[PDB]
């Protein structure tokens, strides 16, 4: 079809979360007319290059006054949600509507709620690009909603209330559920159960429905650990979910939070990032490449995106395509490899992943569709080494450092006079120039150490050709 509409999303087969009318995950920053203009249209089609295909909007934020004399009545912004909704049909966009707490999260004013619903779940019932989100952050600060001693208590109640509203108006539009702001560990899953199972009898009649057209929303603040085990734990039990606040700092800011979001896609899990469109919004700038897209850079994080050509195709070659994870000790052994063969440097290519002056693989071995010169090597172990390494060339290889602290790096090589290297983790230089031993030999191999400091998480470890005159078999990341 001609139009640019969005189809509406579905769950996918998975039953993990929501996808679009492509297959792919719903993945997006947000905005708000909670007492502000619409975003316009130039701001929100930035979106797009950013790899997003998605806006999360907190559409009015509600009033606990409701409804005594002076308070805000839902409804105020409908000239402003209109815009947004008309600019993300043109632009391609999936469209998260939710209810924002201004001053007051965690909690709620469960009649505002309801009207507010009322008034826009039929208002937009036919937009095939729009999700409907029933509350943000509604309890202080997580589930069981459904305890008596709940802060506040009912939240259940509003969430069966709003539903049937949603369903009376908008039977085919996606509704997530719950928004709990801090959902972590394996009670955090056994506690949202409570809440799904009694919201589940009152409007399915059983305790465990298949839900066809709804998910969990949930947000990242109990930190990336806690979280990836609470949505394991729930898509296990059967209920898709959807991420809709996050961020790396229980603080919404500091950016992107990259490790949730490299779990989230491997889960198969919709995400929407805590940082704004401009020109706006209570946290971080999405625009601003120190909240998102130099973390995602420096990281080596890669997916398919609707729109545009970033985040550029890359990944991890070998290791089932996943970030090598870096070892540690436990019981005075180390859980792992700690070895990463520079054959297996990231795959995305030439000026992407590495760099070489040929743009043929002038050894003819291992990847030979690929630009790295690579060869047999006569080291111990047989294998292949890197040759041909030439000053200005590099290799990105993404890993993934556990704990933070200090390192013993390794490079086994062979060489000549006058060979150097520098190395940098995230583009960060962790080793200066680095002047490697002279071995007498091409296949003549030693082993060079260097101690380095790192930080925690997913990110890129390049190696920097600073001369030629030598040969690379592999790279070792050992904890001290
Ligand atoms: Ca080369
Ligand atoms: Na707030
Ligand atoms: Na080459
Ligand atoms: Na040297
Ligand atoms: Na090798």
């Amino acid at each position: 079809a001609s139009s640019p509409q969005r189809g509406r999303p579905r769950l996918n087969a998975a039953r993990t979360t929501f996808v679009g009318d492509n297959g792919q995950p719903l993945r997006g920053p947000y905005t708000s007319t909670e007492w502000t203009a619409a975003a316009p249209y130039d701001q929100i089609a930035r979106v797009k290059e950013l790899g997003f295909n998605a806006v999360h909007l907190y559409a009015e934020c509600f009033d606990p006054r409701y409804p005594a004399p002076g308070s805000k009545a839902p409804g105020y912004a409908v000239n402003e949600i209109d815009k947004i909704v008309e600019r993300t049909r043109e632009l391609g966009l999936y469209l998260v509507i939710t209810i924002g707490n201004g001053a007051n999260n965690g909690n709620h004013n469960a009649q505002w709620a309801r009207d507010f619903w009322k008034f826009y779940a039929p208002r937009y019932a036919k937009e095939t690009h729009v999700l409907y989100e029933i509350h943000n952050e509604p309890v202080a600060w997580g589930p069981p909603y459904s305890s008596s001693t709940a802060n506040p208590p009912g939240a259940v109640d509003m969430e069966i209330d709003v539903y049937r509203i949603i369903r009376t108006y908008a039977p085919e539009t996606p509704v997530l559920l719950f928004s709990y702001a801090v959902f972590g560990g394996k009670g955090g899953a056994a506690e949202a159960l409570k809440d799904i199972r009694a919201f589940n009898k009152a409007v399915f009649g059983n305790e465990n429905a298949v839900w066809t057209n709804e998910a969990v929303a949930f947000h990242g603040y109990a930190g990336w650990q806690e979280t990836t085990i609470a949505v394991e734990e729930l898509l296990k039990a059967g209920y898709p979910c959807f991420m809709t606040e996050y961020a790396g700092g229980g603080s919404g800011m500091g950016g992107l939070d990259v490790e949730l979001t490299y779990e989230l896609e491997r889960l198969g899990v919709s995400w929407l990032t805590f940082q704004y469109i401009p020109p706006t919004g209570v946290s971080d700038d999405v625009t601003k490449p120190e909240y998102f897209s130099a973390l995602v850079e420096n990281s080596g994080l890669s997916w398919t995106p609707d729109y545009g050509n970033w985040p550029a195709a890359r990944g991890v070659y070998g290791n089932g395509g996943l970030a090598r994870e870096t070892a540690t000790w436990i019981n005075n052994f180390l859980t792992g490899t700690t070895r990463i063969e520079a054959e297996d440097f990231d795959w995305g290519g030439n000026g992407v992943s590495y760099y070489d002056t040929d743009s043929v693989n002038v050894g003819g071995q291992y990847r030979p569709d690929e630009g790295v010169d690579i060869e047999k090597t006569s080291d111990t172990g047989g294998g292949y080494n890197v040759g041909w390494i030439s000053e200005g060339e590099w290799l990105e290889y993404t890993i993934r450092v556990r704990n933070p602290g200090y390192y013993n790096l390794s490079l086994r090589v062979a060489g000549i006079s006058g060979s150097r290297v520098q190395v940098s983790f995230g583009n960060q230089d962790k080793t200066g120039v680095w002047e490697l031993p002279a071995t007498g030999g091409f296949q003549t191999w030693t082993t060079a150490t260097r101690q380095v400091f790192l930080g925690a998480g997913l990110q890129k470890l390049r190696i920097n050709a600073l001369s030629g005159g030598f040969n690379l078999n592999w790279i070792e990341l050992s904890p001290i």
